[PDB]
């Protein structure tokens, strides 16, 4: 066993550089040249609050199992993981380091990991995916609470504390750092925005957006306080183990090409839990950029009908065979979990749920897309790039035929080709508001 | 005295219409011949929601006195407005109809209308302006609740009844109209939107602006209630008559060229009482096309932030404004709560500035707009057409010297040329989020650089830092100025 600050990164990084001429985002879609360059404890800008410097961390909490997978990892990333959890963390925190091997080429790639204090490495024997990597570190783990991070993150200063501290006091919370940004051509390690909430679209593929301007003015006296999030990037958590497993672990027919934020996402919410963001603790996570199996497993089982929105949103998706989900359909009665209404309505009530428009979106034509111009009743209509938008480049064409934004509708005033056209108020049978699939007007 | 219906408006308007090759704008700033073709109770939708067409209201509401005032209105409209209110009103709610003539040219516009039916005229002596002709108004008002409305207003079916029901169920609510829209051409009656809200930027012009995504959310079990608003248009409004003189009138010192919606805004919500917007009485205006009034109304109610008035507004720091003291008084009296309770409380969406922020607001190139294009920390930035309803648009320049949109901050990544900035996580230490106006604040300057902020590659990549230069893609100014 060596400590960590003792290992040999010059030898292990050793044989695995990136060969003259050969490509340097060829075996990872990020930069290695520049990820081998990195010292495995490279420094790293404290980017928390300035509120979290001050704070006195609580130590008396329970000690963590870190879950660690992967499947040929960058050598240099996947140490520099490691041992940011042991130079960041207090030691009595971390119960040890599970390294879940999923079928690398060089299994030396972990074995070696296996030398340093705490670490212990399991290996797949072929590749099973991030999902049930997971779960069988988790099967494996002695402590109380598990924490999973991928293989190419950086933990920061005190980020282990305030996420223990969460579940230490209720262990039904599944909580995760701000995830910081290191960047994937450079390496440079980014601050981001604290102001962030996870969501996603019908589509089901996880974003980001703000805060609306009143849930950060409600924030304002205590600006580091927890923040509840729809959903979880996924890569990083923080769950208390028997709650892992009493919930039903992750869905183990899951494969990859997966999103291992979905399923759990909703579960957790739907079952009686929480989902939180914590200001505070901060680490950051190399970002870089067939599927539909997974997500077609989490759809049928959580979303009740609302899977039709997605399934409409993406009808590529309705023929993909995903599988046996029974045993999971059992797990959700098994639990009393609440029907996804509850969760759009009581969770992310901020997500737009459709009904019975004919279309959504923006109006493209096809560089530009239809706008307000800020106009309201008796105001000219026009166009501007499509920046992506909402906002006055959003627009809806109603069972009744209407073109509308807000409650204002695109109304021809004069029959006359080719005046212009007219926002006014929506009226359901006025017919000069009448469009059909097939400014100013002409024919 | 007439009957509405038997009042010959031929006779009437008759006698002022446009002559022969004459310009039908140059009178009122609308189309006249298109005003005075129309019937004094001309057809006009119905633009009400559907949910309007029950509905609620007591029995026994309070009888109103409608004040109009003005000077110089076309005739055909004025007489519009008039049948409009007597025409559309249960009859036993209108106490009277008192016309403020405010030195019209011709005092018939006025006194021909006093043979109708509840109509007196009293005729200014010389132009006092509306909002000392509209205390004159109601000084000689015998209801116990005043209505205001503008002179080329047409009210539409059961307008009034809702207005009554408020202010008879709490005196302390000012409340307002849906106004629609006459369109000042073709004077076609154009249904507004009712997802609205009265508001201001910090130059405290007056405007619309959507309700946001929750509000309208928490609206779905009645989408037609009222709305509170942090200001009203100022035209159109009901006030218990007792509240409109114990609140203290308009301000009497302020002149013709206001600006009536601003002051009795900030006294009203400032001193306890509201402002509402009743979705289901519907008023058609015809819409057409200094500092004095306003000054009054920052120095009396805005506090510190009267200043960010002032940036925005630096020619106003000239202008005289007269003798506050009356109105200072009256302030102290009702007790009332300082601006920033206003703002908290009434309009916490007004965004802003930091008390020590250098600059705030879009920052300018022409006729686009730095945008974070909708990118977070890591990502580029960009430009896009401004389109003044803030959001990925919204800046500021800190104490700290940095530009900043939420927490994250225009980050000089590499000092090469041509080199991309990125959003970060802002930081106070670091020097690389540091910028600087110069050359009159038309340009930004990476400070302790050669470098200044770019767009020439704002659609092939994001904008970047290049040496200062004469480029007008170097051009950038904050809207807002401390
Ligand atoms: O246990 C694992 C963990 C990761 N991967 C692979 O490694 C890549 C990165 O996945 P991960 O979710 O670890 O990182 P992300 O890029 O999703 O943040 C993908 O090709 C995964 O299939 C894998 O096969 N098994
Ligand atoms: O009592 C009045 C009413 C109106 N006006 C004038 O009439 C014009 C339009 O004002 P109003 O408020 O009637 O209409 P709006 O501002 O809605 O167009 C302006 O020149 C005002 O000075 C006036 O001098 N005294
Ligand atoms: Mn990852
Ligand atoms: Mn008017």
């Amino acid at each position: 066993k060596v400590r960590w600050p003792d290992f040999n990164q010059e030898a292990y990084v050793g044989g695995t550089m990136v060969r003259s001429g050969q490509d340097p985002y060829a075996r990872n879609k990020f930069n290695q040249v520049e990820s081998d360059k990195l010292r495995m404890d490279r420094a790293i800008p404290d980017t928390r609050h300035d509120q979290c410097q001050r704070k006195q961390w609580r130590v008396d909490l329970p000690a963590t199992s870190v879950v660690i997978t992967f499947h040929n990892e960058a050598r240099s990333a996947l140490l520099r993981t490691v041992v940011s959890v042991l130079k960041k963390s207090p030691p009595h925190l971390i119960k040890e380091i599970i390294l879940v091997d999923d079928y690398s080429n060089d299994p030396e790639d972990g074995a070696l990991l296996g030398k340093i204090e705490k670490v212990r490495v399991l290996r797949n024997d072929r590749r099973e995916g991030l999902m049930r990597s997971r779960v069988r570190g988790a099967d494996a783990a002695q402590a109380k609470v598990l924490t999973f991070l991928d293989s190419h993150c950086e933990c920061n200063e005190h980020w282990l504390e305030p996420l223990l501290e969460r579940v230490a006091e209720d262990r039904t919370r599944v909580v995760s750092p701000i995830i910081d940004v290191i960047n994937m051509d450079n390496f440079q390690y980014v601050g981001a925005s604290a102001d962030l909430k996870g969501g996603f679209d019908w589509n089901l593929v996880f974003k980001w957006d703000y805060m609306t301007p009143e849930q950060r003015r409600s924030r304002q006296g205590n600006p580091v306080a927890p923040i509840k999030t729809p959903m979880i990037a996924g890569g990083l958590f923080v769950m208390d183990k028997f709650y892992f497993e009493e919930l039903g672990k992750y869905d183990m027919m899951m494969d990859v090409w997966g999103g291992e934020n979905l399923e759990i996402s909703f579960r957790v919410w739907q079952c009686g839990g929480s989902l939180e963001i914590i200001p505070c603790s901060r680490v950051g996570h190399v970002f870089r950029k067939v599927f539909a199996r997974n997500t077609r497993r989490a759809a049928e089982v959580w979303m009740d009908e609302y899977k039709n929105f997605y399934y409409a949103a993406v009808p590529s998706a309705r023929n993909v065979p995903y599988g046996n989900i029974q045993s999971r359909l059992e797990l959700r009665k098994k639990l009393s979990c609440k029907p996804f209404k509850w969760y759009l309505e009581n969770v992310y009530p901020e997500l737009r749920v459709p009904d019975q428009d004919i279309a959504f979106g923006a109006l493209q034509q096809g560089t530009n897309c239809l706008d307000t111009l800020g106009h309201f009743a008796d105001g000219v209509v026009g166009v501007y790039e499509c920046h992506n938008a909402g906002g006055n480049q959003e627009w809806a064409l109603t069972k009744e035929k209407s073109v509308k934004h807000m409650d204002l509708c695109l109304t021809v005033v004069d029959r006359a080709p080719g005046s212009l056209i007219k926002l006014q108020g929506c009226r359901e049978d006025d017919s000069r508001q009448k469009w059909e699939q097939i400014l100013s007007v002409e024919v």
